[PDB]
C-alpha cells in the first residue's frame, strides 16, 4: 500500500517475547507509517557475526543495540553521521539537552556520531560495583563494619573461626572473590584498587583495561605501588583460608552460587556485586553495602569508590548510509526516543505489565514483570533499549532501578571524594581507529601477562621479587604507548 519498508535488526537481551508480539511494537509500526522488517538475534549469535558482517557491509537499515562508535569508526563510509540528521529526531534533541554526556558518549571529537546512546534514567547514574557485608554476622559477633585493611582482615578471622552462621560447621567463605579475565570485570576482586585512592571505572571504559587518571595525568595502575599492595593483601588474606583456595579457576555461576546458598543458610561473609537481591537473594536483609575500607596510608577524605555510572549505553542505533527510506528511520528513531515508547520498550505495552497513570507517573506490576522474565517472554527490549528515561518521568515498581538507588547510598561520601573529570577517565574518551587498533593489539598481549601474573601472585605469592621483571615486560609490549595514547585522546575530549 505504498509504504516505506525499513529493515531493523535488534540484538535482543536474553529472556525477551518476539519483538512482532509485543503490543508497543506494533503501534510504533502504525505510527511510524511504515513497514518494519523485524530481524532478531541473540547477543551470543551476534558477537560472532559482527565482524563479518561488517566487512561484508551487510546492515540492515537500522540496527538496534548492534554497533557500538568505535565500530562505525572503523567502517565509516557504512553508517549515516546522524549529527547532521538532529532536527529530524526532536525526541533525541531534547535527551541531548537533559543529559549532554550522552551525546558525548556516542559523538567524535570532530563531530561525527554514527551510534545513538540509551539512557535508562536517574536511579542508575551511580556505579555498578558495590562491596556487600553480612551485617548479621557483624552484629551477632559484637563487630563494627571495618572502615580500613586491618579491621577488615579482623572480621574476616572471625567470620572463619566463629560459625556465624550458626550451623557449627566450618562453611562461612570470609570472602569470596571472582576469578580474573582478559579484563578487569564487573565486581573485579580489583575494586579494593579504590582503598588505595585510584578511582576505578568498572562498568566500562578505559579503566578495565588497567587505566586512571588523577589531577589530570593519566596513569596504568598495572605498573603502580597500589596495584602490587591489593595483591599482596589478598595473598595474605588467601594464605590465612579467607578467600577461597580455588577463586582463580571457579566460574563467575558457580561464586554466585556460593553467596546465594540455599536461601536459608548464608554462606559468605564479603563479595562484590550489584545490589543485595542480585548477590543473595532471599538472604538479603543480612547484608549491606558498605564503604570501601581504606588501605595502610591513604586517609578516609583520600579513600574513593567506583565512578562508573549505569545509565548509558553507547551502541544503541545506527542507520545504514545506503538505506533506502531514510526518513522514516529517522522517524523510527525520533519515535523510539519519545516518552511513550521509551518507557514501553523498557517496561513493556500499557496495559501489560506498565500503567500510565498521567502526568509521567507510571506503576509496574512487580510479580507479573518478574514471572514475564521467568516465563522468557518479557514484553519489551529492558535495559537492553533504544531510548531515554528523561529524569521528569517517575516510575514506581522498578525494583532493579530501585534496588540499585539503595546500594549506590553509602557511595555517595567516597564517590565525593574525587573529580569525575580530573581523577577519572570519562566514558566518553574514544579514540580514533588508528590508536584503537593499537590500544586492543597491545592489550592482547598486555593482559595475557597481567592475568598469569596477578592470579599467580594472589594465590602463590612471588611478587616482590617479579615485580621489577614484570613491570618491564609490561613496557616491552607497548604499556607506555598506551598510557600516553590514553593521555593525549582524555585532553583531547576533556582540556582547552
Amino acid at each position: 500500500d505504498g509504504k516505506p519498508i525499513v529493515s531493523v535488526l535488534v540484538v535482543k537481551r536474553p529472556a525477551t517475547d518476539k519483538i512482532a508480539n509485543m503490543q508497543w511494537a506494533k503501534d510504533l509500526e502504525a505510527d511510524c507509517d511504515c513497514k518494519i522488517e523485524w530481524q532478531e538475534v541473540s547477543e551470543d549469535a551476534w558477537a560472532q557475526q559482527k565482524n563479518a558482517t561488517l566487512a561484508a557491509g551487510k546492515i540492515a537499515d537500522v540496527s538496534l543495540h548492534a554497533f557500538f562508535p568505535a565500530n562505525a569508526a572503523q567502517f565509516p563510509g557504512l553508517f549515516e553521521d546522524l549529527s547532521k540528521d538532529l532536527d529530524k529526531m526532536p525526541n533525541v534533541k531534547q535527551f541531548f539537552k537533559e543529559k549532554p554526556d550522552a551525546q558525548k558518549l556516542t559523538t567524535d571529537p570532530e563531530g561525527h556520531m554514527y551510534a545513538l546512546p540509551s539512557s535508562r534514567g536517574k536511579s542508575y547514574s551511580g556505579t555498578g560495583q558495590h562491596m556487600f557485608i553480612n551485617k548479621t554476622w557483624l552484629d551477632k559477633l559484637g563487630l563494627q563494619v571495618p572502615t580500613t585493611w586491618d579491621e577488615l582482615e579482623n572480621v574476616l578471622k572471625a567470620f572463619k573461626t566463629e560459625d556465624p552462621n550458626g550451623n557449627g560447621q566450618a562453611d562461612e567463605i570470609p570472602m569470596n572473590i571472582r576469578k580474573l579475565d582478559s579484563y578487569f570485570t564487573y565486581y573485579s576482586p580489583m575494586l579494593l584498587l579504590n582503598s588505595t585512592g585510584i578511582v576505578t571505572g568498572f562498568n566500562k571504559g578505559a579503566s578495565p583495561t588497567g587505566f586512571y587518571a588523577k589531577n589530570g595525568v593519566v596513569k596504568s595502575f598495572l605498573t603502580s605501588d597500589e596495584y602490587k599492595q591489593v595483591i599482596k593483601y589478598y595473598h595474605k588474606l588467601i594464605s590465612e583460608g579467607l578467600i577461597p583456595a580455588d577463586w582463580a579457576t571457579k566460574t563467575f555461576d558457580a561464586c554466585d552460587t556460593d553467596q546465594l546458598s540455599d536461601g536459608k543458610t548464608a554462606k559468605t561473609g564479603v563479595s562484590f556485586g550489584w545490589s543485595q537481591d542480585a548477590s543473595f537473594g532471599t538472604l538479603k536483609d543480612q547484608y549491606i553495602p558498605i564503604p570501601v575500607p581504606s588501605a595502610p596510608g591513604v586517609s578516609p577524605d583520600k579513600t574513593v569508590w567506583d565512578g562508573s555510572s549505569a545509565e548509558f549505553e553507547a551502541d544503541r542505533f545506527s542507520l545504514s548510509s545506503h538505506a533506502a527510506n531514510k526518513d522514516a528511520a529517522l522517524k523510527l528513531a525520533n519515535l523510539l526516543y519519545s516518552e511513550k515508547y521509551s518507557v514501553q520498550q523498557f517496561l513493556g505495552s500499557f496495559g501489560n505489565l506498565v500503567t500510565d497513570d498521567g502526568n509521567r507517573h507510571y506503576t509496574v506490576d512487580e510479580d507479573k514483570y518478574t514471572k514475564a522474565m521467568g516465563d522468557n517472554l518479557f514484553p519489551g527490549l529492558a535495559d537492553r533499549f533504544s531510548g531515554w528515561i528523561p529524569d521528569g518521568v517517575t516510575i514506581k515498581g522498578d525494583v532493579d532501578g530501585d534496588n540499585l538507588l539503595e546500594a549506590n547510598k553509602p557511595y555517595e561520601e567516597q564517590r565525593s571524594h574525587f573529580d569525575p573529570v580530573k581523577d577519572y577517565i570519562p566514558d566518553y574518551v574514544n579514540p580514533d581507529p588508528t590508536d584503537s587498533n593499537t590500544l586492543t593489539n597491545n592489550n592482547a598481549q598486555i593482559s595475557n601477562v597481567v592475568m598469569q601474573k596477578t592470579a599467580t601472585w594472589m594465590s602463590k605469592g612471588g611478587i616482590d621479587e617479579e615485580w621489577d621483571a614484570y613491570c618491564k615486560q609490561l613496557d616491552s609490549l607497548g604499556l607506555q604507548e598506551n598510557v600516553k595514547i590514553w593521555q593525549k585522546w582524555y585532553d583531547i575530549y576533556t582540556k582547552k
